[PDB]
């Protein structure tokens, strides 16, 4: 009996930022208007990001009250951290309550809690905070992950699968709460890397319930976790790095990232599906972390995917931007919603087998083989 | 077939600090000799710590070159992080190589890697670094835990047990590498508890191999992981806290910690052993995180343990100080060594069942039921 995702809930900050208006907002609040040429590159960057809007905790008021955050590099960890710690917990609670509602069981049945946050280090951590906020059993077995990054959506499922399958009756609550307040910062002409993050990253939290052997009279399976794997892409050292400094979390990205990832995807697919006698990549439903539009385009081309294979993935990127580890769950959620609306036979666009990909620092690739569930 | 610890290796920085000389050293290098009353308080903390020596990366030279680290509160995260990241990887590598040697199998057989560090956040992290340093399979399945604290020794075993038991043939390498460069700072008259950290915390790394269904023709089991649990001590909110700030990792410890832990430990014992029909706490071998001398004294008295039941735990505290998550493994390592030297029948001082306790921020208590292996 495979570990199964039985519920998904999501949340985002109330501040919506349309990408079409971001360049002006961003350069205005960071006092970079005098950098005309730099703003031209950023504008094109946003225009080609394939992101229509994002939800961010940051506001003009917050920046006015904390100018060191708006600076490309100024001591500001303490102020960022204060908001980061409070925000990840609040957003996480909202998503968790929505997942618990869909699950249909009382929260007292939750036996394990996995919390994943890009940033917001605290001791005790967000797992402790959420256990208190949600009033979970004090003996809930917790796992807290700080600073993993965008591949973590796969990491938490990999962990949840083993917990649920080795502990009879175990019901795992997963919460990936991502906030970019820790990394928001002004532009730098000598560091075009950081600028990319300012155009692609958005805030959001996703929560899911995972368990093996569902009680079908109350629980309702969405996707089954068949197998999981993690690997480091060859010759990718230093391509994606993040450092926690006195000025917050930094972001460094090689231009080779899309090429490095796309060129290795077929290897990940082969390792994951050969044991299952599957070789047709178009026969699978796809849930891939949208690091950027370039990555989706390259994966599609190199893998040989039909043009609409990553439709849901692209829709989430368009509607929310890159929300790090939480993103794949927003995609998972929308996929079963769209499948139902299209009257398809399974939660996976009517297909039986699928794959979920998490990409991040390493470069690390998390590969999760999924199985859809029948839909009436 | 239960997940089993099949190897343990440890490492420590080369700089040894005798506790008897630490008060003078600490107040001298932090330029606090004029604070006579504060010094007497620190002196007593060190004298009552029951710690004889500790190994630390920090040196007088490093403090001289970095006044912002010696200061109680000065912007210094960047410089602390630089050393912290290098240190955890280096100590971790040394401990891991020792564990791999004892294990008896080639490192290419490691399928999972769990790394736990009090501090040193980096992306990619220490798990990625160790994979490269040890030249492990690039497809090794990794888990990286930053900023958990002193209860984490239990946490990593709790994780390793489920990994090993749900994946046939899985062999898990665990590395708990703790460095205090991130939290070392001068004393504060307004925050008297902050210096408790400079009196008790030492550096060290421990690595262990965990796997189910041992191939007895090559692997040699040490302890079996029977069951795991984690809980939050009632009414303990805010007793143990740590915040990663511009001045590094802060340390806050309330005076209620010893009693909060000792007065609730029987509950953890009952929850773990009632299912095993065990109620005599002295019939078990004990491996407890030595958060401090008071915790060990109170647990012994309140649980009704024989005076020498925690002998090994106290010896490790004496020889290395509190090394956060790595500590319980140093204790586990020494217990099986003493058991052999004392001609006892099992790795657990001749006893069959045992318990390992991790204590930390929460207050969180990790309870791991162990079973010894014949010697």
């Amino acid at each position: 009996k495979l570990a199964t995702v039985m519920a998904i809930g999501t949340a985002n900050p109330p501040n919506c930022y349309y990408q079409a208006d971001f360049p002006d907002f961003y350069f205005r609040v960071t006092n970079s208007d005098h950098l005309i040429n730099l703003k031209q590159k950023f504008k094109r960057l946003c225009e080609n990001s394939r992101i229509e809007k994002r939800y961010l905790h940051v506001t003009e008021e917050i920046l006015k009250e904390n100018p060191n955050i708006a600076a490309y590099e100024a001591t500001s960890l303490n102020v960022r951290h204060k908001m980061q710690v409070k925000g990840v917990a609040e957003l996480g609670k909202e998503a968790a309550l929505k997942a618990i509602k869909e699950w249909g069981q009382p929260k007292s049945k939750i036996t394990h809690l996995i919390v994943c946050c890009l940033a917001g280090v605290d001791m005790p951590g967000a797992d402790y905070q959420l256990t208190k906020l949600l009033d979970l059993d004090p003996s809930v077995k917790r796992f807290m992950f700080y600073h993993l990054g965008c591949y973590a959506g796969g990491t938490v499922l990999r962990l949840a699968k083993d917990i649920a399958e080795n502990n009879k009756g175990a019901r795992v609550l997963i919460v990936c709460s991502e906030m970019t307040t820790t990394c928001f910062r002004g532009p730098s002409e000598t560091h075009l890397d950081s600028m990319i993050g300012q155009a692609l990253f958005g805030d959001g939290a996703a929560a899911v319930i995972v368990g093996a052997d569902p009680d079908l009279t109350v629980e309702r399976p969405i996707f089954e976790l068949v197998s999981t794997a993690q690997t480091i892409v060859p010759e990718s050292h230093g391509a994606i790095e993040g450092h926690l400094l006195e000025s917050g979390l930094s972001f460094h990205l090689y231009k080779t990232v899309p090429t490095l990832i796309s060129n290795n995807i077929k290897t990940c697919l082969s390792d994951a599906f050969t044991p299952l006698n599957i070789s047709d990549w178009n026969s699978l439903f796809w849930i891939a972390h949208p690091g950027g539009p370039a990555i989706l385009d390259q994966v599609t081309a190199k893998v040989g995917l039909e043009k609409e294979k990553l439709k849901v993935t692209r829709q989430v990127l368009k509607d929310y931007g890159n929300m790090s580890s939480a993103t794949v769950f927003f995609i998972m959620d929308e996929m079963r919603k769209k499948s139902l609306e299209n009257g398809q036979a399974t939660t996976g666009e009517g297909l039986e087998w699928g794959v979920l990909f998490g990409f991040g620092p390493g470069i690390t690739v998390e590969t999760v083989v999924l199985r859809s569930v029948p839909v009436i």
